[PDB]
């Protein structure tokens, strides 16, 4: 599969795309306002994601540091992000099908679209100003939006036993971004596109 990830933000994100145990393609690379980078996913990756990182630096030999979403001080992520990370989620090729998703489960950096770019199914986008809004307690003090997980770390927000349920900081992200996932028990807004569809994912999408 192809994705084309592109970003039309203002600012330097470092893109990084990730099934958790490995890098996809090259794993992370700095996109300037307005560069994209196309990368190749393989059929049947299950548990893909791909993310923005900001205000970043690296060495000569790709170590550093990123104030949103670093993957254990790499430019090339091998590995999830730290949040808070605005999520572009995918399970490719299962059972004939592709599960597409966006997540604020791990809070929210910067504004996303992630739609195919083959036919027959809808996109997602959180685009709203999740950031300039985001209440005091979710502050993250380098940026971004945390989640109530990450910050209490309680199952009452992380939803790890008994059944949780919304709460203010949940409903947050939900009214903000309808179509994002904003906790792990909400009423999913993962779409089914065909099998092998390609996509792609524009950080700061156009309105």
């Amino acid at each position: 599969a192809t994705f084309e990830i592109v970003n039309r933000c203002s600012y330097t994100v470092w893109a990084a795309a990730s099934k958790g145990d490995a890098a996809l393609d090259a794993g992370g690379r700095q996109l300037n306002s307005g560069e994209s980078w196309t990368i190749n996913v393989e059929p049947g990756t299950n548990g893909g994601k791909i993310w923005a990182r900001t205000d970043c630096y690296f060495d000569d030999s790709g170590s550093g540091i990123c104030k949103t979403g670093d993957c254990g001080g790499l430019l090339r992520c091998k590995r999830f992000g730290r949040p808070p990370t605005t999520l572009a989620e995918f399970s490719l090729n299962q059972y004939g099908k592709d599960y597409i998703d966006i997540s604020n489960i791990k809070g929210f950096n910067v504004p996303m679209d992630f739609s195919p770019t083959t036919r027959g199914c809808r996109g997602v986008r959180c685009a709203a100003d999740i950031v300039g809004q985001c209440p005091a307690k979710l502050k993250a003090p380098g940026g971004g939006c945390n989640d109530a997980c990450t910050v209490f770390q309680t199952s009452e927000y992380c939803c790890t036993t008994g059944k949780c349920g919304p709460t203010e900081y949940s409903r947050f992200f939900k009214r903000l971004c309808p179509d994002a996932f904003s906790y792990v028990l909400d009423k999913p807004t993962t779409v089914t596109c065909p099998g092998s569809s390609n996509y792609r994912v524009t950080f700061c999408p156009t309105a």
